[PDB]
């Protein structure tokens, strides 16, 4: 199953997905909390998972929700440096799913990080275009849930 | 505490592990799965807390030990990645001890990781000056169990 969504990261999509990586990871703390404050706002819901993180409200400054930022972006950077070889790419994602799956995080929840992560990289100035891709990485996870 | 044990890493020990890093580090899979071996060949009494990932000793060959040792290595990154900035060090510390406090992981028993990466370490050509600058990160993990 994992596999099969794999297969949609093609030859195009893979490179949309390091060029645009090559900004968004260049600054980890920065984007990272980018993206879980923007998740927060648009589905506050979800702020139900992170009840251990306090008081998400304070962003960058909240030491609990900056460095959970941080762990997020290099969970990002394992899957973008395994993108040229399935065998590893379906390992480091599979392992990722287990605490993921553990909290009953279903895929269409996973899924909700879609819309920040197209916030996040428009941006930066990278269209509809890169957020598809993104779109897919993320499909792969959600294969996994 | 986590932070008297960040204040330890001195201009030195950071440079000698940035040197050290930017050797292993170059190959996450192979160096994260020795890395690994060594561990349950050194100290056949931790496997027990590894159940899931199945038969351990097929080395490479185990997807899931697979993708834990690359996922392990990125965990590094992360931490050599914040020396630049202590604040940031810790709240990534804190964050990465959270799911080895769950599984009971004792400051002692996380310690039995310094035998494994000093023969690593070896076989790259760096001896007891880097092992022990790893020693000393280690500690500031050990510091937040
Ligand atoms: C591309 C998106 C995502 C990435 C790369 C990601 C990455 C991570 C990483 C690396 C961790 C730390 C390791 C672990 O405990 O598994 C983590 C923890 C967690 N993730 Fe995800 N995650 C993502 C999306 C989500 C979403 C959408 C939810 C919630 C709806 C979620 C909920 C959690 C929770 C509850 C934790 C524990 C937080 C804590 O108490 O510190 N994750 N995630
Ligand atoms: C250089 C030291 C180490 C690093 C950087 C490291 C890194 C990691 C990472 C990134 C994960 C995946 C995320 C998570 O679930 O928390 C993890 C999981 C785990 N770690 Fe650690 N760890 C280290 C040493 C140890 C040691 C010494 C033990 C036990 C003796 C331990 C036991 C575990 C266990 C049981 C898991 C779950 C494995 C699974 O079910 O997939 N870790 N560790």
């Amino acid at each position: 199953s994992v596999y099969d969504a794999a297969a949609q990261l093609t030859a195009d999509v893979k490179k949309d997905l390091r060029d645009s990586w090559k900004v968004i990871g260049s600054d980890k703390k920065g984007n990272g909390v980018a993206l879980m404050t923007t998740l927060f706002a648009d589905n506050q819901e979800t702020i139900g998972y992170f009840k251990r993180l306090g008081d998400v409200s304070q962003g960058m400054a909240n030491d609990k929700l900056r460095g959970h930022s941080i762990a997020l972006m290099y969970a990002l950077q394992n899957f973008i440096d395994q993108l040229d070889n399935p065998d590893d790419l379906v390992c480091v994602v599979e392992k990722f799913a287990v605490n993921h799956i553990t909290r009953k995080i279903s895929a269409a929840e996973f899924g909700k990080i879609n819309g920040p992560i197209k916030k996040v990289l428009a941006s930066k100035n990278f269209g509809d275009k890169y957020a598809n891709a993104w779109a897919k990485l993320v499909a792969v996870v959600q294969a996994a849930l």
